[PDB]
């Protein structure tokens, strides 16, 4: 609503094609708008996303009913159509509903069995993510994560790799082991690339390969490489509002299939650590480049400046201070 | 308090009578103003309205003590007379009490067992209510509903009827039978009148006749409505009264009068309290919260909804703009 | 931080010596600041009082670790050595860290087992409070109150005395008529003289603090009522209680301080409007003669230029 153009005419993730199964209604929040999500009992029938309003008289959608491949509202009973047109209005049986009577609807696109959203007019395609399609890369979803923090805070903390030996002890790191390499960095039009890196952990030594590439400032494609396993994942923040986001991950790796439970906790213990400091942060919303006292930057922050510096450019001003 | 004129110089209930007994201390909300309600422990003694606050360093009064045929602040106890000028100060009690003593008091009336009050001037009447005095009619008084919604569409939801056989099914419809009929709306000198109207209500005994319900309502004022219901052998009365505690909150009540035996008095409440309450998870989910009148995309109109349209055309014309948008 | 400097040089108690332990880490909130207070693990080591923010991203450095007397940031693991300095970068370990990497700090000292903190520079001292060095008089300390009242209109509850008969009888009066009282704003500060309630007086040298004497037919006692101002519509509350007499009536006077303080708090959290009000709910105060005491500390401070948790 008051977001950026550029922001309203990207795509986001607002839910898992998982948690949307057919003749379900489903609600979510994207840049301040209310939004309905809602199939019909079809095996295979398309997700509709639209705003969560009925324009008659202002009742939410969400608390109506599917049937028919419409979706009723359940204040008078008018009955909406997959493209958001009314096709009934039960007190008048034979009147045809006015142009009006429609539902504001949005562009959906099912992809990674994720459910993308844009509220505008996309200007970009959905993100790649090669490994969609390798045979032998397994897939795991997490859970989504809601966070009290802005979707770029979330994002900075995400890119940020120096804070592992501390709030991720253990797992990604420890505190022996907390000197930084120097981290190759690039913004170009294709986005922010983090080069490769090398994070100590639990084949030359006990380290793993790591690096990062965003083509768009909420979703991140991450790449780690052990021994003999690779793993990569797609990071993904819906922004609720300036001050509020989810976060989910698709996850693929091509070792053992009994790493799936391992990996899963894995990224709950560090999503939890994260959100600790991501809730504790003033400002809520993420500070921009000098054009309480203002962020002090070292070198081992080179990426997350490069962010920052990102974002200015790119106009966004909201969810940022 | 924002309130316009109109609502300012009218006539609200805040309380029922027989909640507030000889002595009592009750406190209510009215337009964004906090108020105190306090009897004399005299028998049949009148109801004082005051805003809740004791000028001398901002306490509650209603947080005191009634003695004396006094109010009397707890923080300092200085007592306050029926029309509220402070009579003694106990600190100096052979001193006379400085004039700007005097709480703010406000007028009210007991009317058909219902504390009203108005906060300005009252130009108009409280509104009729013919069968009151009738002997042949028994009452009842639900209890009050707060609502979180503004009293303007808790009262457009009250003339809505083309939402019955959706909300109500089971009760007031189904939804296979949900044709309107075009209704009678007319909004003349004595406010809003919808003329007579079928209601198809749902089977519940099967020995028995189809109920085939009749009603119509009229509202003299924009937040009290009186509904006039014919049964198969029974008619039913109400006086519905809303409070506008302020333009997001209101409270809901109703008189309920009938002239069948007065053993269904237990029927009747709670089939008004189901109706009741299935309304309100209506009016709790509504955007905006503030009634629309003539971000989110505008109201649209059919004609079932001729009624509320005059709802809305009728605020305007009284220039209603507090609790609306 | 928009608290007037008037407010900002003065000394104001955050916590008790007694929980500001060796290796510690604890907060507080002092106009609209928020504080962290810790202590190196070495026995007398000073406490340091900042303000709770690692300058680098933000975080509260009371979520961190005390060690080898420095405060460590949890994020990234930053050290802050007793001066508030960045002496370690743990990402950077061979880098002097920059003179930007520093903690705002105040000042801070330990008076009658008090922390007290100014946030500005300290021109006037610690309020004196005579007994403390008088060992014929023992001491006792309340609990701290949180109340949901503005710092202000807690003191001038505090400089009330007519509603004694009302709201606390049983203790304090009987319900009620006041006698003449004196009052005499001079650079001592606002002074209220011997009053029969038991003969009672009090002097505020600071506009939150307060040293109040009551003399019974067997033995006398003293209090500093000194309340924290945490922003401008709330306040903590902690009395420092010193008598002569038994020190078996230790029980009774904490149980006697509780009743009466929770019949003030009853009434503060009321009041309407939250700040007090200066002589210039919608009607304005009105004022009698009992109220001379109260009259003259809203004098005061408008002389003095509060405009912070007032009007
Ligand atoms: S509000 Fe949706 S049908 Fe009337
Ligand atoms: S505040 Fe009511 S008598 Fe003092
Ligand atoms: S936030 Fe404190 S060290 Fe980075
Ligand atoms: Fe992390
Ligand atoms: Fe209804
Ligand atoms: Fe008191």
């Amino acid at each position: 609503t008051t977001a950026d153009l550029i922001l309203i005419n990207n795509w986001y993730v607002v839910a898992k094609v998982e948690d949307c199964r057919p003749g379900s209604i489903t609600t979510a929040h994207l840049l301040g708008v209310k939004l309905v999500l809602w199939r019909s009992h079809e095996q295979n029938s398309p997700i509709q996303v639209w705003q969560d309003y009925c324009p008659h008289r202002g009742v939410p959608l969400s608390m109506g009913e599917v049937a028919n491949n419409t979706l009723v509202c359940p204040y008078h009973g008018w009955r909406y159509n997959q493209a958001g047109k009314c096709v009934q209005i039960p007190a008048h049986p034979d009147m045809v509903p006015p142009a009006s009577a429609q539902a504001k609807t949005y562009h959906c696109q099912e992809r990674y069995g994720l459910v993308w959203v844009c509220l505008g007019n996309p200007v970009n395609d959905i993100p790649s993510f090669p490994e969609w399609d390798d045979p032998n890369y397994h897939k795991t979803y997490t859970k989504s994560y809601l966070i009290q923090a802005s979707p770029f805070r979330v994002m900075d903390n995400s890119i940020d790799v120096s804070h592992f030996p501390f709030i991720h002890e253990g797992i990604l790191g420890d505190r022996n082991h907390a000197e930084v390499e120097d981290l190759e960095v690039k913004v170009d039009k294709d986005g922010l690339t983090m080069g490769k890196y090398q994070v100590h952990t639990s084949t030359k030594d006990d380290s793993m390969v790591n690096w990062f590439r965003l083509s768009h400032p909420l979703c991140q494609y991450c790449s780690t490489e052990a021994s003999e396993m690779r793993t990569v994942d797609l990071m993904v923040v819906t922004p609720i509002d300036e001050d509020n986001s989810v976060l989910r991950y698709l996850i693929m790796w091509n070792g053992s299939k009994t790493l799936e439970s391992k990996i899963l906790a894995d990224y709950d213990q560090v999503i939890e650590e994260d959100i600790r400091i991501l809730h504790s942060q003033q400002p809520t919303r993420l500070p921009l480049l000098s054009p309480l006292p203002q962020e002090i930057h070292v070198p081992s922050d080179r990426c997350t400046v490069a962010y920052r510096r990102w974002l200015k450019e790119l106009g966004v001003t909201y969810g940022v201070c």
